[PDB]
């Protein structure tokens, strides 16, 4: 298979660029750099590149260094043709960031972390960036004293009015898309799951130009479905962005390639994001991969692993493709009775009344016949792996 | 110390009432009558019981038979001067309920489903209940493909709107409570956070009489912070009931007695709950134990478990308040700056114009220093233990 | 493909006789007869069946009754041909029970609990099983101080070594083979991982009868790698029989078919399996599956799903035996190293003088350039998925 | 109360001296100073400190250098009475283990490896230390077919066969203490369990040198009962040393403070360690904290979770005797019949002849009126955490 700007693969620049310094051991990799990562991508068919302010100018470069690097990153991606559809602010590394950005205790540290992200968001909008991702990495505790989480709603919810009360004046049209994540660095972070993150966005002064980001690994980490609380956000329309990779359960965020985790998962993702609505995506962002490459590999295993993503989920499209245009699955679909769950329950016009007179859905009911009538779900998911497994 | 009906406690009928029988072992108790339940719930100091509709009638009771009971039942009420603060539908027992309730893929089930739970608001008006609890246990899937969730959640919307319909039409006055349960028994359940839930419920039609009622080992079965979580369901003024016990971490739903699972999150928990905004509770509603006395126990057992509910309340509040009027504590507080929290971002009048106008917040922004203190979060958190173990 | 006797797979008659009764609701499917489930298992190409004693023969039968039921049972099998390669022993359902059976904290009951097996064992012998599994369900506590651990594997032991005599006695030559298990129904059970149990069966009296009966989802459970304590099992040479099933992590037991749950470690466990040394398996005892059919199923599924198991374990033999008879899998391999593990680390002769003396294992060894090379570990990993996912 | 050289409270130079640099932040603290953690760790009441080779000096150190530090921290020992009673080697955090040390694909790091630790084994003779720790951190996989399990046992066996053999030519008196942990940083740890660990041990040459060397945090990473796992230690007497710490179930190692984490399996540890039977410990050897201070922390909050520590362990064993004095303990105890398990099933001098004669023990046997008798175990956990709250 063939990956096209179509697709639309994306890559963090932190992530090819991760040099495998882990909690427990130093860099296995030397340093890349944010000008070959953009050649390397283009040339393995990502249509775009994100990054963390901090990936591409070390923390403290003066205005001079900036620039420079900002200039020569912009005719990179000018000679490639590869696009920034989202950028990212880097809230976690510094240890003035230790207890937060947005919601520190320390009220001169949210102060500051406003400032970091405005900066960044001048920098998205001048390269073309539609989406500004939030991961709140540090906004949580180790200790359930230490932090008032109502206070700290209210302090993540004051930044984010501001962010939006910005871009809107600027006219920078951007989206926002808070990340979720339970936990890791803090012991328990404020947002933990998909459903918290779209709770919490409802309540913002202006909802519709927030979403979330939701990352596989991040909901696989609380043992969660992902296919089925994606297929929540698409439902809340709140899915704006996505971070594929992959996990094995509850242990630290492994960050692998994307179906090298729950394979299952991986396929009934695909499925749902392509298998959309009359033939069409039921998703259109990007398909960014926030993964690393092992702290084993080389730069080619890294290259390697870059690959790997995107030929993961071109060979599961291809599969879901295939599963839902079997006629075969089309009869068991059928028969398990899928689709019957799209027809409203209450007859149209139908209320309380007319349902309490209708003595066939209780009085005259026979729940033990109906009991017993078994829905053919085992069959149904054996063909979905067979048609992943290719035997079909 | 001693309950009051002041304290609020609440039993469901099913707890006590749990013969033993579980997925793997015949029922080691008798049946518990509920008249008899009532009386011995009076006595270890309950203001209130709750019940499923087939925990009190049992399925397919004749009417002069269920006429019977629930005059019976009233009785008893009167006699000990209990009440029934909330109610709920069995929605899970039967065969028929298999793929579901509101959601099952047969259109049929859906129907008689929202008959069986019409009947039960009925009752629970009749008794004076004012909060519907509704646990979709057997929503969800076991297969991917077996489950269309954004069919699922409109045909659950689509059921709750004629509910709050009725509801308001009759004059009950009921609010709604949704629990929440990340699996068990379907693989995976829909809205299976306290995150999920509040986000759906901001989607039906009439959201103020929508909330939820969280379980302390529901959220755990994840391995999320409880607390936390009802620290933004508060935030969001959506906590309409709570039910308590225990669990230690993700594995079977164990339904232990309040605090025998996760000591210190039971603690931080009744803090929360008690130790509320004026020096008055944060919350005000039922304080209802869901649990389950241990297979291997007898009716001493029963009694002496259901005590146990109680007691370890009363003795994590004794320890909350001890707590928080602790001059040391009141100076580990300040040292962390948790009060720091709740003061805005933001001056008075300030927005981003005048932010960015504060050289003070990033220019000038001294980080490495800001970095280099401490917060005191280990100091803080051993005083609280030491406040739990009556150290201190 | 299909199914020969060679390939050895078995089903325990509670398998596909389970009327689906869970910890929430009543059975969806009425009872299977043994004969009917002989005929039906050697239909689809099952080499034998086991059972407990309790799902032959009703608990409490009297000898007239029993007598019957096993002499029907034996006609069957000798019509199908199909063979009884174990037994077990149900010491779970009955209260008597509901502390455990060679560990109950009541000493009648653990009386009771051997002469119980050592029934079950003539039976075994009689029906030619060559292997009792012992799966202590109940062996274990919800609380810590309920249970003295030290006392719990003394009585353990104890039975067992007894089991071990009277077999030896009678010329039995039964092999013994313990079923860990982390949890449930107790809040915690004795010999919690096949790494516990293997450690036990070494402080047996006549440790060469003891091994172990690993469960795929037993392992998952703590979210173990199956695979992986299967490998650890077979190099102490304990692995005496295997369940194989499917789980998704840390939640109740589901007994999904074998790979529906983690695909990945059902593909390496399959290839661990049959490519052992010498083209040969590296296990040649029944391939067992120890499941459930989902609780949505009628007859109709319930046969499915003993078939789906079979199929999986097919499809991936396949895809095994094919990724490694792969020029580009080798090649890798060779990359990676894997082989040069199997390698002994001192040379033939060398001590620990000969390595204090070689200056290239230390004091002229270049960490920092070992330390740079990749270990092509992604690319590997690739390749296996492309197997099983047909794609090579 | 206080601390006093009988306690043995020892901590490794790495927990007070780490820098707090996390897989996603740099570090918060400047680096300890040996000699200063000597001193302050004295203060506190420590009687012994641990170390990693290269937590003492620096990887890469010329001889002169190296020969310096020792001496230093020879003299700081000397003048606080502080001893070393165990020594670890670093086989984690240079680049070159990144597959592993004595189990690394690669041969030549398998042979650095082993001469890492024969040098740390010299130092650790002339200082003292009883214990070698084998922590194998990077032992393991991140995907199945990069490892061979089997050869990866045969290669460990193999290296810690020589280091035995070495001790006791040189005759040091080493005993050395294998530490399980089921992953992080590799994806997979080989021996994740205590259980793993110990059925290993049984295969090696000299297996009376080797026991194992438990971390709470580790075993409650897979969800595990820690006391539970150390009871089986005890009854193997394989418990050579033990890393004492918290966490907070599935999820990245937090090495929290001990006690911080799971309270009611803090308690019940301290009891098995201190109740053992003839009034005294079980457990002889140090009460090890392997835990770091919160990355929120200034060198103060360093020094306050040091003493929290001591604090905690303290605190417990005062309620654990207290506990087990309680008369309405002895009489809880009574009726669980916790003692009971301590006397034999089998009268002595009955086998299974005497046995299958007891008609008692089977064919009279009334399973039904012993299944009905309750064990009283809620009681006895009540009475067990009313005792840890200080409310007894
Ligand atoms: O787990 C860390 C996050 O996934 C991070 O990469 C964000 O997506 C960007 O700040
Ligand atoms: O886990 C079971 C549920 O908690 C149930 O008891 C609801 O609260 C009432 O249906
Ligand atoms: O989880 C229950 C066990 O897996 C059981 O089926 C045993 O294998 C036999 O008693
Ligand atoms: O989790 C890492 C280990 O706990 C480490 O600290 C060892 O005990 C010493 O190598
Ligand atoms: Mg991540
Ligand atoms: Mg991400
Ligand atoms: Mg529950
Ligand atoms: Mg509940
Ligand atoms: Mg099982
Ligand atoms: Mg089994
Ligand atoms: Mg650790
Ligand atoms: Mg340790």
């Amino acid at each position: 298979v063939q990956a096209t700007r179509e697709d639309k693969f994306s890559f963090g620049l932190w992530t090819v660029g991760w040099q495998a310094r882990d909690a427990f051991g130093d860099a296995t990799r030397t340093a890349l750099d944010p000008v070959e990562a953009v050649h390397k991508l283009a040339e393995i068919g990502a249509y775009g590149i994100t990054f963390h302010d901090d990936d591409l100018v070390p923390f403290g470069s003066d205005a001079q260094t900036r620039d420079g690097i900002i200039a020569g990153f912009k005719k990179a991606l000018d000679e490639t043709g590869l696009i920034v559809p989202m950028v990212t602010t880097n809230l976690f590394t510094h240890p003035v960031f230790k207890d937060g950005g947005f919601t520190s205790n320390d009220r001169s540290v949210r102060r500051y972390a406003i400032r970091k992200v405005l900066r960044q968001m001048d920098l998205g909008a001048e390269l073309g960036a539609k989406t500004l991702v939030l991961w709140g990495g540090r906004e949580g505790a180790e200790y359930d004293s230490a932090k008032d989480v109502s206070a700290a709603l209210d302090r993540y919810r004051e930044a984010l009015n501001l962010l939006a009360q910005y871009s809107e004046d600027r006219g920078y049209g951007l989206r926002f898309a808070i990340e979720p994540k339970p936990n890791e660095p803090r012991g328990d972070i404020l947002l933990p799951t998909a459903g918290h993150a779209i709770a919490f966005v409802q309540e913002l002064e202006r909802p519709e130009l927030f979403g979330i980001n939701p990352e596989t690994g991040h909901e696989q980490m609380s043992n969660l479905n992902f296919t089925q609380g994606i297929a929540q956000a698409l439902w809340h329309k709140k899915l704006f962005h996505i971070d594929l990779n992959g996990q094995h359960g509850p242990k630290f965020d492994q960050d692998l390639v994307f179906g090298h985790g729950d394979l299952l998962n991986a396929f009934s993702l695909v499925d749902l994001l392509e298998n959309g609505p009359d033939g069409a995506p039921a998703y259109d962002g990007p398909r960014h991969f926030d993964y690393k490459p092992s702290r084993t590999e080389d730069y080619d295993g890294v290259w390697e692993s870059a690959k790997a993503n995107i030929r993961m989920y071109l060979l599961l499209k291809e599969r879901a493709k295939a599963f839902r245009a079997d006629p075969e699955v089309q009869e068991a679909l059928a028969a398990s009775k899928v689709a019957e769950l799209k027809t409203p329950t209450l007859n149209p016009g139908e209320g309380y009344a007319e349902l309490l007179a209708d003595r066939s859905a209780f009085e005259d009911y026979d729940a033990d016949a109906v009991g017993a009538k078994g829905f053919g779900f085992v069959k149904l998911n054996q063909l979905a792996i067979e048609h992943l497994l290719g035997a079909r």
